[PDB]
DNA sequence: CCGCTGCCGCGAATTCCGTTTCAGGGTACGCCTGATAATTTGCATTTTAAATACCATTTATTGGTTACT
């Protein structure tokens, strides 16, 4: 629905997606095991019920809210 | 009658260096014509914004849940 919906935590694997790392770079940068990213991803993807991570990054900068 | 004159040929050291690359003949003229050497177009091969038609092995997303601050 609404990315300000989301909790702060996935607040922040929604920005670090927006801003174009690949999964294994989130794992990194919050030095996360691959399976909590897989996680959060999944339960963005089923909340969102969207197929990929591309069209909810457009939307995101499409207004040009920040 | 086998001697001498007079012609004509031929020759005269070695390396470097230098320097002006330079001048001097004292005679006509106007036609046709072909004969080249200039200049003008099209067609072969590249190269074509790219567009296109298949093989390829290597991440990406992934199928998410079972344990658990």
């Amino acid at each position: 629905r609404d990315v300000n919906q989301l909790t702060p935590r996935e607040r922040d694997i929604l920005k670090l997606i927006a801003q174009g790392l690949p999964n294994k770079m989130i794992a990194r940068r919050l030095d996360i095991t691959e399976s909590t990213v897989k996680v959060h991803v999944k339960h963005m993807l089923k909340k969102m019920k969207l197929k990929s991570r591309v069209e909810a990054a457009v939307w995101v900068h499409q207004e040009r809210i920040f």
